[PDB]
């Protein structure tokens, strides 16, 4: 179908250097690409800004050389200078996934209450069980993303106060 | 009412929360006398010391003032352990002017807090914007967030799996 040999070559070849992506894994299957859509339906290439609190779609193209049961396809985000502020996967969602040979598309959505700033997106593909975890394709960092908001808040959590009573 | 700044400074010092090792400072021309927190089910943190990740929380402040004070900033924030604030906001950001009257009054905020499971600290500050610190409470109290839904980091934004 597609040789792991090819997937290994794909993996080594397609590595984003604008973020200094370090990429590892057995490459039995790989994250061929990730495309991110905003609520208005536009991409990051089309508009690289995400509004704080916007619903985002993560469109994964997964390319597998063979079938692989019980995988974990995860994604996370860190501040341009720091550790992860957000991370999740199908495992956290309680949703099992099995990869089939050839291309396949897995789609996640999330509403991201993240304050304005520059962040990094990471994603990872691994096999959960049968012995210990097996990393298939870990992409770190995969891409940059900037959040913007109508008004500025403290920290990273976008949770604006509602004023119920101002003693007025 | 008839409360003096002298009285408020005394209250400020003796009602500092020792459990959290609270540091408290400011002129105390007005003070944050109390903060009661309600969860979306109507229960207080005192009744049920636990907030569900992502739920709507109500902050019921009781403020004591020794005199009328215009252009007030009442801020709240949260942090984890020895870290900096992970969330913060105030009436100023929200675009709501506050003027304190003499005596006791209430200021009430809501926020929907997508904070992952863990132990956090709540900080609050009262000041007159130009800043004169009136009453800064760091940390005022502990708060525990929980969810059966587990995530990484502090941001509770669970993925939904659309297409497998
Ligand atoms: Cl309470």
């Amino acid at each position: 179908e597609v040789s792991v040999e090819e997937l290994k070559a794909i993996q080594l070849r397609t590595t984003n250097e604008a973020t200094g992506e370090k990429r590892f894994g057995s490459a039995r299957a790989i994250i061929e690409d990730l495309t991110i859509y905003k609520s208005d339906g536009t991409t990051l290439a089309e508009k690289p800004l995400i509004k704080s609190g916007e619903e985002v779609t993560f469109d994964f193209t997964i390319l597998a050389s063979e079938e692989i049961k019980d995988i974990a396809l995860g994604i996370s985000m860190s501040k341009a200078q720091g550790g992860d502020i957000w991370g999740d996967s199908n495992i956290g969602a309680g949703s099992a996934i099995t990869l089939r040979p050839g291309r396949q598309r897995i789609v996640y959505k999330a509403t991201l209450p993240i304050n304005s700033g520059d962040y990094l997106i990471h994603c990872g593909l691994a096999k959960v069980g049968n012995g210990d975890r097996e990393e298939l394709d870990q992409r770190r960092p995969m891409m940059k993303v900037k959040f913007w908001s109508a008004r500025e808040l403290g920290g990273v959590i976008h949770a604006p106060l509602k004023i119920i009573s101002n003693g007025e």
